[PDB]
C-alpha cells in the first residue's frame, strides 16, 4: 500500500448512514468544516462560516462536486485539521432524521466492506 505502519489518516473520517435527500439540511451543520454530498445550491450566502482549511472550497462544476471518493451511502471527509476531525466525528448519540449516523475513523478494511454493499467502481 501507499501508506505504511498500522494507522489511519488521522484527519479524515468515514461518514455513512445518510441519504441524498438530506444534503441541504445535514450539510448546513457540517458546512462549518466542509461539504458532504454533491447536491448543493446556494450555500451560506453570507459569512461562509470561514469553512475549509483553505478559506474557500476548491471544487469544479465541470467535475464531481466532491473531490473525495464517495460511495452509495458513505463518504470520506478530509478536513486536514484534527479539531474538525474530532468535532465532525460525533458518534455520541447523534441521531439524524430518526437514525444515528456513523462517523468513524478511516479504516481500509471498512472501505472494502462499504464498496461491497455500496458497489460503485471496480478496484475502488
Amino acid at each position: 500500500m501507499s501508506l505504511g505502519s498500522e494507522s489511519e489518516t488521522g484527519n479524515a473520517v468515514v461518514v455513512f448512514g445518510y441519504r441524498e435527500a438530506i444534503t441541504k439540511q445535514i450539510l448546513a451543520y457540517f458546512a462549518q468544516f466542509g461539504e458532504i454530498l454533491e447536491d448543493l445550491e446556494s450555500e451560506l450566502g453570507d459569512t461562509e462560516t470561514m469553512r475549509t482549511p483553505g478559506y474557500f472550497f476548491q471544487q469544479a462544476p465541470n467535475r464531481r462536486r466532491i473531490s473525495r471518493e464517495h460511495g452509495r451511502t458513505w463518504t470520506k471527509l478530509t478536513y486536514a485539521n484534527h479539531s474538525s476531525y474530532l468535532r465532525a466525528l460525533r458518534e455520541h448519540g447523534t441521531i439524524y432524521c430518526g437514525a444515528a449516523i456513523g462517523c468513524v475513523p478511516y479504516k481500509h478494511e471498512l472501505i472494502s466492506e462499504l464498496s461491497r454493499e455500496g458497489h460503485h467502481h471496480h478496484h475502488h
